[PDB]
């Protein structure tokens, strides 16, 4: 009864039921059957394992776990660890290491200085030295992972120590996992919140800009109730979509720096020009809604609310900075504004009409479909297949992703799922795996571009094996299209050797992996393929040829 | 004319004609057409890009370059960087970073502390700060990369500075070292004479030769030394082919897994009578460990390396000669010019056991056995290659150690695998690099389903570049190496940690534009290999296999 | 028989006979009497311990050792470590750490992440994990310390493991001289340097201390004498030619034009057309800008390291090899060359001599050039030919030592060129006197620097090291006042000015006899008393600089 047993058992104490990963020769020390109620989920690549854990942790609000072997195992995991540190999720990342007496980084076969590599991109990073201490290392890893900004904690596990029973006996202390993320709280935040209330009192057109930290705090119902009483519009980051339902009159949509260029419309101005008070609730620069994006039209006052001290005063200097738990802020603000009546909200109907126009685009194009037409089709079928307030649309990374930000249906928090902080291509499949395991009876659709999807396409077999009924739409233009855009923004022309691929038949690719698939080249075929996939009881993949036809000049907000 | 131009131009000065990578939004600052003579090679994943650079650098003996975007680009590239630091290749690894004024690691979108992440696994790691200095940073990167132990140097490139012309005017000589700079101890010549004196007394010496001997340019000189004094040559995985196939002093490669695979006391046969082991160009990372040769009688040891011994806890040679390998061999020639040839010891029982595995004529109900697959590969490689030419590449897994024992190598680096780092998925990028380095030679890859599928998407890259690689995927629907270790440790398996569902690799290959076929016996496999070798296009062959391993014969792994 | 025994025992195998340091609560695990032939040398501060070891390693050319307790012991040691890494000396630095099971940096009492703190300023840094491995950890430390650029290796020692015998029941092979790097084709680069030399009318050899570590002083001297090539040195390589030798063109410093009221640097370098930097190291602070005077020069870099600073120094010919090996191949390649006409620096020489002989009496105090003249006179009297050490602490006065101090042997003049920590004086004199027990050892220090580390006067008295110290006092961090004036054209006293310290009474409080000297006559007599006293002695001299 070894450190391997004590490790899995302590993970189970913190509520962990799955370990995502790829196991190496450390399997001599750990099988993964040692503890009832915790199972191993084998992936094709360690990135997929880390991102699956990240997303399961985001949707559940609880710590999750991923696993890799020594050396290149750990370095592959590290992109998943980077996803978690920048996207903010409490992940316990575990990696094997060389036998303790044989740790000579860059000399022993497969031996890297794992702690030194992973420490700069994690909340906590340690190597096991005495087998019985694994219990307390796991606890400290959870403690640091579950403190804002939430993130991954790493434990390196020399194979000899992982397989040792030295000092291990028969009743663990309580796990004491934080109920929700620990935050920091400045003395005098209540006063700062009252100053925010006094700004709201004077303001003609305030807005709430809501990031994911608001969701982790459990502040969604409270924020909605506050907004509905005071008639304050709710604008969001990418993953804060769905904090209000689709169709809510205060659902002013999400922001992306790409939106003016994609829509050939003054969308940022429409969204922010008349606003005189911006309250960034649970603000986090990593999400990439930046101050320059709301600095439109008239001069604005700002209120930052966050469970962290401002890490970026060079960029964001709020007029009022409220460092506290988001829910505690909202509850205090309700009391302070109880007597306040409702504002006249500003008018964004021209932007709404432009968005609706893209979604309804009836044209047929000689090349393939347009991405907005694809997402409108996905929206229609997700609305049919999901219960109200349920379902998940997942997006990999690419130019198409920002169409997702604008156009994708989200009818609950994290109803639209993508990587905002880290944005690694290939994110789509592991995110859909995590989303579907987190919401076992909800429809899970994934949209991915050809570039990113193929960077991590091999985990189609994992989807097949776990029989996760994800429907995947691959929008294919034989290009890293986002990068072709940036070539043109910077140089006013392309260079194909850096962005162009030859042909990949993703339908056939999927089928090689045991996932049924089909090609769709217009709305009618796409709606049929989506409806079939949604009802199939099995994974399904749809390849859709697309093109973009972008205006390189329309993207100045990206600087 | 920006720092992007000065960067590429300076790589060109050091002989670089290709940059492997995946480009991100730093494409706004760099196109990759700024310098004639340097082409970008786009891959599907950054790992492939790093490994291809690593292998190209190994075979050419010249610095090569790879490229990633910020954040997850860099971390993806980092497994390729780890490949180069542990396998020892001079790679200049380049990655974009957030705009200089906006670098807030873990707060700014996609911004990680790249230098801090990469420093521990590199020879040199720096962030560009003033555009015109990129020239001297590339120089410092090459310098550190080409000092033993050779390895990757890393430069982080803020997007704004990469695109800036500030301080750049319109170059000093490159001075690229033709071979790695080495460490040399005072008194190494005296240590080399003590080695000569041990050789005089020894009855059955061997030369155990690592890759560092190849880098030094010492292959012909070791061969002439060994032939004169009748000293057997035993190699690490990638020093296979320092002697030709069939050479009588070619005593084969070592792997820790050889006794278990052969079900034979192979290490004992190789080493028991030996009284003097000279480890020429020794490197522990290659995983030919002292415990492997410490069989039978007590032996004296001579370490020769262009580095100070980093592992005295494990290896305390009786004589340690810290110098360049070729310089050692030329002095040692002089010191031993008058010695009589040795009576070399017998390993024929081991040779016969290996030949017997290669000639295994059984048909199994399962699929094929891996030793039969490699036998078929050797046969066809010998037909298609000029003498002294051809490359067989191996990915990582249980089958890889069969490659070590069984795969044909008729030149230095004629059998390529990752000895130090051993990341699965290595095969495709290594075959790409090998084929670009030897454009007119046959390049064959063998990979297992586990590792092949970990990085199978760069099949599209092979098609796009039209590199006529022939790939054999040996498929048992398992991370078999790992099931073996489950059985060594626990005396049973646990499927959820090692088992996959079915993948059709033939169809997978064809989805990427690579022709392919299934082969289930020697006849079908020989025909598929001959078709692939004459095709003038890439080709893939899937072969069902099984292993049926004996966990009790792998004690040497501990 | 514990890991403490095994640690001391392995230091002993590598030739170490002294451990300089300050012991903390780890005394429970190590006494320092476990192994015969190793003595502990207790200092008042850890800095003094580190630097003493650095200097003893420099002179002996063998690895030396220093010791501190955990936490702030280790951080105090780190300035000594920094000295060793920038000045280049093979030092094994050892510090205790919290018990292994209680290592929680920044939470456990006195626990810092020692390895993370010291790794960036060392050749090697590790924490002991298994008691019996201390033997191999010491070997790897020595190995890394004795590879160019030579430097400190650090081992962190959790006190429970240090005092444990678990697992504790091979030749040391200590390198006799530093291991270095050698580039393929260096012989060919050396021949290109030979061809540059044939074409050159006025070559010079700029010699750094790495040339001394290679054992190349006699060979460089013979080369220089045969081809009539002047030799200029760094701060640390004064004495590679004897005092008086016609090719001993001296050391340079950036302040030498200012000190002499003379275009000294232009006189030294203006007509030179080939500079061979023999054993070059940027850390010795002879930068390319110092020789880039007058005509364009070709340059030859010779060093057993690959060039770390191509941004600053791009030699025309870069010879990466052992310095002695370069010199022997260069002898062969230049065997039949005619000797050069060497360029005239006699006006500079005559100026310097006029400076040193300055007979004026000043109202304020003495001038530092007069203090060094006096020290030179008495050193030449008290020392055998080719012997004696003058040590200099850091400050404005230090540049006077570089320019004018007598050095009749390699390391005959000591100072910190790389790190240049004030307080370096006392420890460097301790190390020098222990390295040369029968040779006279003089120290010159300024009031700012000397007082930063003056408590180790008690160590000098306890060890009865007959060091003669001269403290030049102007109640100021004078160099810093100079920098205020260079940048702002005025002083700001709160950042540079001290009140009075009576260094005579300070020395005597520490059990060191002392006296004040206010002119040449009093200083000569005081120096002669100190030199013959057979005990340490200190002399305070009032000085002023007046810029
Ligand atoms: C790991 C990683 N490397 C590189 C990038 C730069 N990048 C972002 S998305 C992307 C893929 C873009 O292509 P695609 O998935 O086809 O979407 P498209 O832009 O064509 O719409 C790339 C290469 C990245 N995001 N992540
Ligand atoms: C990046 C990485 N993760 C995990 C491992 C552990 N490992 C080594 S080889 C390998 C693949 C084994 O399966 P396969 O390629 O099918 O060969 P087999 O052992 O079945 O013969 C794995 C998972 C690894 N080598 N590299
Ligand atoms: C540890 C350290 N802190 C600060 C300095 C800056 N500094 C260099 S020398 C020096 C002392 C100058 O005063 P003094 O020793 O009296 O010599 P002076 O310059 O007056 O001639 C100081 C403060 C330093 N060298 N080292
Ligand atoms: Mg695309
Ligand atoms: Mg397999
Ligand atoms: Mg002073």
């Amino acid at each position: 009864p070894t450190a391997a047993h004590a490790l899995l058992s302590r993970l189970r104490d913190h509520g962990v039921g799955k370990v995502f990963g790829v196991v190496g020769r450390e399997a001599a020390s750990i099988l993964f059957d040692e503890v009832e109620g915790i199972d191993f989920v084998l992936t094709r690549h360690e990135f997929t394992a880390g991102v699956a854990a990240d997303v399961l942790a985001r949707i559940t609000g609880r710590p999750q776990a991923c696993w890799a072997t020594l050396g290149p195992g750990m370095t592959n995991l590290s992109t998943g660890i980077a996803t978690s540190v920048l996207d903010r999720s409490p992940v316990i990342a575990l990696a094997a290491q060389s036998e303790s007496h044989d740790i000579f980084p860059n000399d022993t076969h497969q031996c890297l200085d794992s702690v030194a590599i992973v420490a700069p991109m994690s909340k906590y990073a340690v190597e096991l030295q005495r087998p019985h201490e694994i219990t307390d290392l796991v606890d400290s890893a959870v403690n640091a992972a579950m403190t804002e900004p939430v993130g991954p904690s790493f434990i390196s596990l020399p194979v000899d120590l992982l397989g040792s029973s030295e000092g291990i006996d028969t009743p663990n202390p309580p796990a004491n996992t934080p109920a929700k993320p620990v935050g920091v709280v400045a003395d005098g935040w209540q006063k700062a919140a009252d100053q925010a209330a006094a700004l709201l009192a004077e303001a003609k057109h305030p807005v709430l800009v809501v990031g994911a930290a608001a969701i982790r705090s459990g502040a969604v119902p409270a924020i909605r109730a506050l907004a509905e009483r005071l008639n304050i519009p709710v604008i969001t980051t990418y993953i804060a979509k769905g904090v209000l339902p689709v169709g809510h009159e205060l659902n002013y949509g999400a922001v992306t720096g790409y939106m003016d260029g994609i829509l050939n419309f003054p969308a940022l101005q429409t969204m922010f020009a008349p606003v005189d008070l911006v309250l960034t609730v649970g603000y986090d620069y990593a999400e990439d809604l930046r101050p320059s994006m709301w600095q439109k039209g008239i001069e604005k006052k700002t209120v930052r609310i966050s469970p962290t001290v401002n890490p970026i005063p060079r960029v964001y200097r709020p007029d009022v900075d409220v460092v506290t738990d988001v829910l505690a802020f909202v509850e205090h603000f309700e009391t302070a504004t109880a007597s306040f009546g409702a504002k006249q909200r500003h008018d964004i109907e021209p932007l709404r009409a432009r968005i609706a126009e893209f979604l309804a685009d009836p044209e047929t194009y000689e090349d393939g479909m347009r991405v907005h037409q694809v997402i409108d089709s996905m929206n229609t079928v997700m609305e049919e297949a999901a219960e109200p307030g349920e379902g998940t649309i997942v997006s990999d990374i690419g130019f198409f992703r920002h169409y997702g930000v604008l156009f994708a249906r989200a009818d609950q928090p994290f109803g639209f799922l993508t990587s905002a902080g880290c944005s690694s291509f290939g994110y789509g499949i592991p995110a859909a795996i995590g989303a579907q395991m987190a919401r076992p009876d909800q429809p899970t659709f994934l949209i991915a571009g050809d570039g990113g999807f193929h960077s991590n396409s091999s985990d189609l077999e994992t989807i097949a094996r776990l029989n996760l009924p994800i429907v995947t739409v691959v929008v294919n233009n034989d290009t890293n299209g986002l990068i072709e855009l940036y070539q043109n923004i910077g140089h006013h022309r392309s260079h194909d050797p850096a962005v162009k691929f030859g042909g990949v038949d993703f339908v056939a690719l999927a089928e090689a992996n045991g996932v049924d698939a089909t090609r769709a080249t217009n709305r009618e075929e796409l709606l049929a393929a989506l409806r079939k996939g949604a009802e199939l009881g099995r994974p399904f993949l749809i390849e859709v040829p697309v093109n973009y036809d972008f205006q390189p000049g329309g993207f100045g907000a990206l600087s």
